[PDB]
């Protein structure tokens, strides 16, 4: 379809111009008031902040340079910021500013007050097939966009899908995203979502994102993931086995799509065949989906999150509030020169 082809050609031109000349140093810490911690991690946290002059709210991701180095995430952190400042798509959280100081790296993103898909899924138990299909269609279009730019995402899971005020998805956390034209080798991702070729230490490609979509659709429609077990070693054994059990309430069309996404042989997996993404878009499970209307945000969403305004944090959870310290001496300057 020439209209999709010309869309993706323009998308790649615009991405490459920003990729080749990344923006740097577009804000500073004392232009923001700190409001609340929204999430934590091994080397960083995300905080709700308010810009002092405009009053706008943002989600500020703060990474400690010394911890990034110790946990061997330097390349990944540079990938994350360089990719985020270059992309533009309706279902991706937008990077608004970035900067660094003696101690930390900062990525200031749009704030999405509806919270994570994960919270809403675990509260209701499972989504109906139409509800799962609405979110799945947005991921299919997002992966078509990213893959056309030679980007692998590598972190699909319900916690990384935020729900906006119109009920649409915004994908966040580009910590494992990478520009890859062929194969890549790093072990990364949450256990339940890993493709077999990652578990087996192979050189793998963008087909791992389509496997992860299969896991996400199964979990949305069942309420639990397909390879669930109590410990990672047992999860990994189930993933590599080539078997799955579907609930009887799944439609036949859903089962068929999932068998083709959760295909252990990556050379036979939907999304990775000669027709690429069109084997997924044209599948019977998606027959009711108007792909253009989803992209244009014209479909009424199945669920509108409840929140009081752009400063409401009620859909995120509570964490111990810790200082943001900035040393008087510069740390790890060489490693993060390009940030
Ligand atoms: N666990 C670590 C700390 O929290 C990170 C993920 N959270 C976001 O990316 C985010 C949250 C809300 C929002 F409005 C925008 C972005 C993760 O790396």
């Amino acid at each position: 379809q020439e209209s999709v082809k010309e869309f993706l050609a323009k998308a790649k031109e615009e991405f490459l111009k920003k990729w080749e000349s990344p923006s740097q140093n577009t804000a500073q810490l004392d232009h923001f008031d700190r409001i609340k911690t929204l999430g934590t991690g091994s080397f960083g946290r995300v905080m709700l902040v308010k810009h002092k002059e405009t009053g706008n709210h943002y989600a500020m991701k703060i990474l400690d340079k010394q911890k990034v180095v110790k946990l061997k995430q330097i390349e990944h952190t540079l990938n994350e910021k360089r990719i985020l400042q270059a992309v533009n798509f309706p279902f991706l959280v937008k990077l608004e500013f970035s900067f660094k100081d003696n101690s930390n790296l900062y990525m200031v993103m749009e704030y999405v007050p509806g919270g994570e898909m994960f919270s809403h899924l675990r509260r209701i138990g499972r989504f109906s097939e139409p509800h799962a299909r609405f979110y799945a269609a947005q991921i299919v279009l997002t992966f078509e966009y990213l893959h056309s730019l030679d980007l692998i995402y590598r972190d699909l899971k319900p916690e990384n899908l935020l729900i906006d005020q119109q009920g649409y998805i915004q994908v966040t956390d580009f910590g494992f995203a990478k520009r890859v034209k062929g194969r890549t080798w790093t072990l990364c991702g949450t256990p339940e979502y890993l493709a077999p070729e990652i578990i087996l230490s192979k050189g793998y490609n963008k087909a791992v994102d389509w496997w992860a979509l299969g896991v996400l659709i199964y979990e949305m429609a069942a309420g639990y993931p397909p390879f669930f077990a109590d410990q990672p070693i047992q999860i990994y054994e189930k993933i590599v086995s080539g078997k799955v059990r579907f609930p009887s309430h799944f439609s036949s069309d859903l089962k068929d799509l999932l068998r083709n996404l959760l295909q252990v042989d990556l050379t036979k997996r939907f999304g990775n065949l000669k027709n690429g993404v069109n084997d997924i878009k044209n599948h019977k499970w998606f027959a009711t989906t108007d792909w253009i209307a989803i992209y244009q945000r014209k479909v009424e969403a199945p669920f509108i999150p409840k929140f009081k305004g752009p400063g409401d944090t009620s859909n995120f959870d509570d964490y111990e509030e810790e200082e943001i310290r900035v040393s008087i001496n510069e740390k790890c300057g060489k490693e993060f020169t390009e940030f």
